């Protein structure tokens, strides 16, 4: 009888994913639905068994954060009731990001700047959104002006960015870009260490603590709180037969 | 039919209690458990709210981070199925961490490194716990040891610590003790701008993000991962009658 969603994250501990969050949590509120999380690890197994207790639970609706693994087999008795986040499944409701959008921003906004030996820090071509379309998109400027590229793909964590940032910097390099805040991060920790000051930072993110401790870095807003509002929307409407499922795609903004 | 417990966590994007939550998670998993999280944003009203949402979808278990404005007759319906976590009420298992031992453990450090003008940024006395008994705890191994105490409470934001510290900086100050990690990368910022060096700062947390940010700061353990395994095994004990309610007290321990 009570009114209730559930948001399936796949990082508690991912401040990217709690930005889309924080304004999903207030849209539901007002909406009389009271939130619960779950939490994934990238685990399509864990997923199965989250959607299943939600059933026999009988939850109004989900926002499942999407990867790698996710079939629309295991979202078949969820088709109405469910929204994807970050990734698009045929025939389900989906709020994205542009990812190519968010890399062709950063590297415009470093190229106008001077920057002409600009490295890349990023994640693996298996992690789609993150590593696949943000490298490739780094590699089409490259290319479209007749750039050198300079990157290694070692991950997500922080530390990753730590210990493989030293790889990508060459004596002729006097930018890098990197996929994620949290990767940024790292990168910082070394130069820091290094006494490197010489190094324009840039990162797609724009989250407060990037801001905070790092005011210098280039951001660009992938949009995670008008991707949350937009989540909390979609679902109660198709929940609500006011809608039929759409994909959304947000727009990025620099700074 | 699906066992089901879940965690109230004040904040979702508090790294302190995400420590706590990450070695719970695991614990429930084992014990057959599927976990789910709410969030309560220190409003007794809301957490009066999730329970009775619990209750109705016959939730075996609760893990609620305590805060002040919880009462025992909001927790009347959970005497037996609910763990409290860093406050503890009459006839409630609770795990707690000791807040005096963690200031006392900081400041003998402090002292033995030849420090005797110590400032402290922390949090009101309202915060029972963070602010009023990490406060008072600074205030007695100053009197037993004849230091001046120069304390400032602004609260929980790294931003409240960024704009506080300057406040308890005299020329005579080396030491500076913060009630938390937020707060000591808060301050830390300030210092890095004002090119102070000469400072040495020690918090409580011992979070990956100060580890890795700052791994010159002194901190101290109060044990967030061994409260989370803790408050697994002490709910799953009670709901299936191993246990009657205990009242854990986790000891902080240094480096
Ligand atoms: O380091 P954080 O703050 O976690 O940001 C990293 C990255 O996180 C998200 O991407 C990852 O999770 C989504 C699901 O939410 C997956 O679809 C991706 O494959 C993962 O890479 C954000 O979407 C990214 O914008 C962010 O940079
Ligand atoms: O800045 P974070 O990482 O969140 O750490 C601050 C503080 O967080 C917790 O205290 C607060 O929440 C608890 C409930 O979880 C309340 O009981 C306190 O009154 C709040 O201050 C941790 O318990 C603290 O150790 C931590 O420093």
């Amino acid at each position: 009888s009570d009114k209730v969603v559930a948001i399936i994250v796949t990082r508690l501990d991912s401040l990217s994913e709690n930005l889309a969050v924080q304004t999903m949590l207030p849209a539901f509120y007002e909406q009389g639905y009271d939130p619960i999380m779950m939490e994934s690890q990238f685990s399509p197994q864990l997923v199965a068994e989250h959607l299943g207790v939600l059933k026999r639970r009988n939850i109004d609706g989900v926002v499942l954060f999407g990867f790698t693994g996710i079939t629309e087999e295991m979202l078949a008795h969820w088709q109405s009731s469910l929204v994807l986040l970050a990734r698009d499944a045929k025939g389900f409701a989906s709020v994205c990001y542009d990812d190519e959008g968010a890399i062709k921003i950063l590297m415009q906004r470093l190229y106008d700047q001077g920057h002409r030996n600009i490295s890349y820090l990023g994640v693996p071509h298996s992690d789609v959104t993150t590593g696949k379309r943000r490298h490739e998109a780094y590699l089409a400027f490259c290319k479209a002006h007749k750039l050198h590229p300079v990157a290694a793909l070692p991950g997500l964590a922080m530390k990753q960015g730590y210990e493989n940032v030293a790889k990508v910097i060459t004596p002729e390099t006097t930018a890098l870009l990197c996929a994620t805040d949290t990767l940024a991060l790292g990168a910082s920790k070394y130069l820091q260490e290094q006494r490197i000051d010489t190094l324009q930072l840039a990162s797609v993110g724009n989250t407060p603590l990037m801001k905070f401790l790092h005011p210098e870095i280039v951001t660009v807003d992938p949009g995670y709180a008008e991707a949350g509002r937009q989540a909390a929307c979609q679902l109660i409407a198709q929940v609500t037969g006011r809608s039929e499922p759409q994909q959304i795609i947000i727009p990025a903004t620099l700074s």
